[PDB]
């Protein structure tokens, strides 16, 4: 029994961080198989960054400006180019630590394990969610560039951020693995602002059973609804809207608990309206949407992992 | 910026899990050098659960008796001993990934991450508080036994919890690497019941200066108090009585804030006598308490590990 905020077993990824500098700017890399990547503003000086010509600048440095440190080994830098806003350096050594891997680029309500790193040194671990304004409330200081965002299937490791800044909100934003940005954001200095967030539908409704399979059963009812009623005070909400997919990616857990999907959005639909009522579901007085439909099936019946 | 709810790397732990197996019961096992640790009651069947005669049943038992699996290897168990609720299986072969480590007994309010396992094999990490009545509020299901609970210091791995089971209120206890419970708990199917729990104090004002250190204010007044009058208003609340060793160990976060300990005392008097008014502090609607003066700390300067 219980439930907590469980992130993925950080093993397979702390072997593969490492220390990039150029310049007087350091941050970290991932390096995987003889290539070492990092944000491309690594090459930037305070100087550059309200509107830098990464080209230009790229084209100034040379491999021996490129310090890469793996502990307490340095690893020579032997080429390297640009990949949107990543850059790949080639290594002279293929990382013997290398998992199985692959890049994924996920979609708004989906999570995943952040591994914190500075200065090529794992500081921690937590599980967070890609919001649906492609922004993340994660926990970064100066020197948390280059962090990454993966998720483990069986034996293989899916890389899926790569963390570049903050933003005035305090919220963060980055990559996938090919450089390409979650969201409208750019890596300049400019004026940028993360659009409205909503509540994801799908996630609370999936702790609402988490809820049920560990015994809190306070908000159930013997109401019921349609996805169109349902859909209708979920906007006035600021929720997702609710689709069949989401209802048919729910089955396993409708059918565990015996309650059906539709039923489970009648009892959502009286707690937005009616509160909780200084009450709490799982330890909580908000309702949780960080939590994906197959998080719980993982916690709630023991999956591992090479 | 941010706060999240962050657990240590896993990493050097991944490596000392095992799975032992003695007739039907499986469970997992921690190996050090040539030791595997696990809890003593691998040796029982569901028939000597309700007052298991350990020393016998033990004495009945042979090396042979003992599967021990590290990955597709199997450990030959050439001896074994029992340190009061924990077993020792002494291995012919010495754990190459053993990292600098050492076993402590922490105190009620210490937070350390959990290595849920299964099989041998790491399901997931989550960081969580030992409760002042001796349990913990755990993610655990059938197979979860030899799963531990660690924390870092620099390069040092200290192990502080081993996971036993998993009482009627769905809360947890277990023991320390030496076999000593934590609590008033043992290793038998009996009625058992964990004591009233109680807020830790301490933490929850580590975690205002958390909320003051990532921009919420709201909470704060003018107003002061003294740790006398402070202490009475607690007790009412179910809080721990709060210490001058708390203070003086609340005092970097009082120096980075300027917000002096008493004057922060007097904030919490304050929301605990008229409660939060459907506001939130750090994106919670209740006051947090497993988080330590120095896990804030942690989080907001960035130590890292080896
Ligand atoms: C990274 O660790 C980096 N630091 C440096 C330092 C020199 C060159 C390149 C880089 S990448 C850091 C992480 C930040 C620190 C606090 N929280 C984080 O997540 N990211 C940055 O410093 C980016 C870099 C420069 C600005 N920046 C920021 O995050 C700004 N935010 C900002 O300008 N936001 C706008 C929305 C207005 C664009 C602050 C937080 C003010 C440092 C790049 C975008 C190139
Ligand atoms: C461990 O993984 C173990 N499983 C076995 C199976 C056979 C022999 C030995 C062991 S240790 C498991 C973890 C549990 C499972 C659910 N959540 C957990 O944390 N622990 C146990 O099975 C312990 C074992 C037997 C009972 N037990 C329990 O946790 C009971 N709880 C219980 O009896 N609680 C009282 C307070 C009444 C004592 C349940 C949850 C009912 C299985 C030992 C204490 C020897």
């Amino acid at each position: 029994s219980g439930f907590r905020k469980m992130a993925f077993p950080s093993g397979k990824v702390e072997g593969c961080m490492v220390q990039v500098t150029c310049g007087t700017t350091t941050l970290n890399g991932l390096w995987l198989d003889d290539v070492v990547y990092c944000p491309r503003h690594v090459i930037c000086t305070s100087e550059d960054m309200l509107n830098p010509n990464y080209e230009d600048l790229l084209i100034r440095k040379s491999n021996h400006n490129f310090l890469v440190q793996a502990g307490n080994v340095q690893l020579r830098v032997i080429g390297h180019s640009m990949q949107n806003c990543v850059l790949k350096l080639k290594v002279d050594t293929a990382n013997p630590k290398t998992p199985k891997y692959k890049f994924v680029r996920i979609q708004p309500g989906q999570t995943f394990s952040v591994l914190a790193c500075y200065n090529g040194s794992p500081s921690g671990v937590y599980q967070c969610a890609m919001r649906p304004n492609f922004t993340i409330k994660g926990s970064f200081l100066n020197g948390s560039c280059g962090s990454v965002g993966f998720n483990i299937d069986y034996d293989c490791v899916s890389f899926c951020y790569m963390h570049h800044m903050e933003l005035p909100t305090g919220v963060h934003a980055g990559t996938d693995l090919e450089g390409n940005f979650y969201g409208p954001f750019v890596d300049r200095q400019t004026a940028q602002a993360a659009g409205t967030d909503t509540t994801i539908t799908v996630n609370v409704l999936a702790w609402l059973y988490a809820a049920v399979i560990n015994g809190d059963r306070w908000f159930l009812n013997r109401f019921t609804t349609t996805l169109n009623d349902f859909n209708l005070v979920a906007m006035k909400y600021n929720y997702e809207p609710l689709t069949q997919d989401h209802v048919d990616i729910l089955g396993p857990l409708s059918a565990q608990t015996g309650i059906a999907v539709l039923d489970m959005c009648a009892s959502l639909k009286e707690l937005l309206q009616n509160g909780m009522n200084g009450r709490t579901i799982l330890g909580s007085a908000l309702l949780e949407d960080e939590f994906t439909p197959f998080d719980v099936v993982r916690q709630c019946s023991g999956v591992t992992f090479q």
